[PDB]
RNA sequence: GGGAUGAGCUGUGGGUAGGGGUGAAAGGCCAAUCAAACUCCGUGAUAGCUGGUUCUCCCCGAAAUGCAUUUAGGUGCAGC
């Protein structure tokens, strides 16, 4: 019979989440954001 | 070293409060703080600025140019 330890989701749907800023073997010190200006540490309006 | 019977010094009690007081006027002083005191709240104010951002390996891999800009250490779009 089917139990609750025979479920598990379809292949591709549960994808791993990215956590950042956790070291240099992943998404390092500035996580992706890299400047040093505005994008460093706001969002930039898309009508501007 | 100056004044040391005077526009003197001092004690006790009182009054004036923050764009307000008080000033023989230095922006002086208002509790070791003053070109607008302190405390709590709005509040986790905002900062095109500086700093910080934490385990791993595999594959690829730039740019520092153009144009516009109250723009020139910022950003949009193109290029990569
Ligand atoms: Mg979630
Ligand atoms: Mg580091
Ligand atoms: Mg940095
Ligand atoms: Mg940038
Ligand atoms: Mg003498
Ligand atoms: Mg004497
Ligand atoms: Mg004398
Ligand atoms: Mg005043
Ligand atoms: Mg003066
Ligand atoms: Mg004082
Ligand atoms: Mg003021
Ligand atoms: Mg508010
Ligand atoms: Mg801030
Ligand atoms: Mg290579
Ligand atoms: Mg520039
Ligand atoms: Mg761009």
């Amino acid at each position: 019979t089917l139990k609750l330890h025979d479920l598990r989701p379809a292949r591709g749907s549960k994808i791993a989440r990215t956590r950042v800023g956790r070291g240099d073997g992943s998404k390092g010190k500035t996580a992706g954001r890299g400047t040093k200006g505005t994008r460093a540490r706001k969002q930039v309006p898309v009508t501007f």
